């Protein structure tokens, strides 16, 4: 592979990462209190769980994966239309809601992730936003509009389960804290040397909560510097708690630290729905949960200020929130 994609020695993935047998798989059609309790335990102990029987149509999940795969099969002349000034955009502020193709890496030793990402905003859905989405394939806009609404519906159900678990009023996150919905469609082409590369460097999702749809292996979670493989369940969503939710819960909940490894033989598409605050938001531990026994571990901070650090500084997983740590 090009030296551009060679990860630093310490960040390279070992070849035999074990299946995470203890990754919670939570059936959302269990009794209400059982669902709240199982989600609460997963949030406290892991920060990553899968949801099944989640009420989002399986047919729509399949149709969305199909149209996302069809997009990444488009020829160069079509993909160029989403490359500003002839090259992929960077994950940096301002992060615009119009559709673009993105490149990503780390400036520490600088290297690139073995990944192409299509990203666009999804909320609120209006003609201007959808008109800024891919023109091809022809059905992308119709399918992904329906998917966007359904994934948001499921995310808001999960956030209300989280509210009940924490003792926050229902709808606590149904406001500026969930206003941005970025859909990141990740394409991992086959890689000649998986031992040297990463599809996605180890990270927290910096936002509130992410729902991830996958049908192939490659996703790994950090649990004593131990990585585990997250079983692909094509009809499930992987729920990743973001660094923003870790802060708001005053670390009562864990954030998901995860990475993606490359494959030498097959390509892989994943669909990540990033829900989180507007860039104008102030983030702090929920005052409702604080006491002398539970003092705040973070001072209030600008989500925009956090965002700039989160997207630039990859010296540590929580580099984005280190400046705001107290007590
Ligand atoms: C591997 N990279 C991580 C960092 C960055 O994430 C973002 O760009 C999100 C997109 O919502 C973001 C979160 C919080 C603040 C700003 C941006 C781009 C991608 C994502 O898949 C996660
Ligand atoms: O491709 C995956 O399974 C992970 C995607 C992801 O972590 C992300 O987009 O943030
Ligand atoms: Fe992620
Ligand atoms: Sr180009
Ligand atoms: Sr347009």
């Amino acid at each position: 592979v090009s030296e551009s994609f060679v990860a630093p020695l310490e960040k390279r993935a070992e070849n035999d990462v074990p299946l995470g047998n203890d990754v919670p798989i939570i059936d959302l059609q269990q009794d209400h209190l059982v669902v709240v309790q199982q989600i609460t335990k997963a949030c406290q102990d892991f920060g990553l769980f899968q949801v099944i029987n989640h009420g989002l149509p399986e047919k729509l999940m399949a149709e969305t994966m199909d149209v996302c795969k069809e997009f990444f099969a488009l020829p160069a002349e079509e993909k160029e239309k989403l490359q500003p000034k002839g090259e992929p955009a960077k994950f940096e502020l301002p992060l615009e809601q119009k559709a673009k193709l993105y490149v990503e890496g780390e400036q520490l030793e600088a290297f690139l992730y073995w990944k192409d990402t299509l990203a666009h905003g999804c909320h609120p859905l209006d003609e201007e936003l959808v008109n800024s989405w891919p023109e091809k394939p022809a059905t992308y806009r119709e399918v992904v509009a329906k998917y966007s609404v359904e994934v948001r519906k499921l995310t808001m159900r999960i956030l209300d389960y989280i509210c009940e678990g924490l003792g926050l009023k229902l709808g606590y996150f149904d406001n500026e804290l969930s206003q941005i919905q970025m859909m990141l469609t990740n394409y991992y082409p086959p890689c000649p040397d998986p031992s040297s590369t990463l599809g996605s460097g180890g990270h927290y999702d910096g936002n509130l909560i992410t729902l991830l749809q996958q049908n192939l292996p490659g996703l790994q979670q950090l649990i004593d510097a131990k990585w585990i493989a997250v079983e692909p369940i094509p009809t499930a969503f992987v729920v990743n708690l973001g660094l923003t939710l870790k802060v708001i819960t005053n670390e009562k909940f864990e954030g998901s630290i995860h990475r993606v490894v490359t494959n030498p033989t097959r390509d892989r598409v994943s669909i990540a729905t990033f829900i989180g605050p507007d860039y104008s938001c102030t983030i702090e531990p929920a005052k409702e949960l604080l006491s002398q026994d539970n003092p705040p571990l973070y001072k209030p901070y600008s989500y925009a200020e956090f965002g700039e650090i989160y997207l630039s500084d990859k010296s540590d997983y929580d580099a984005g929130v280190k400046p705001y740590k107290i007590n």
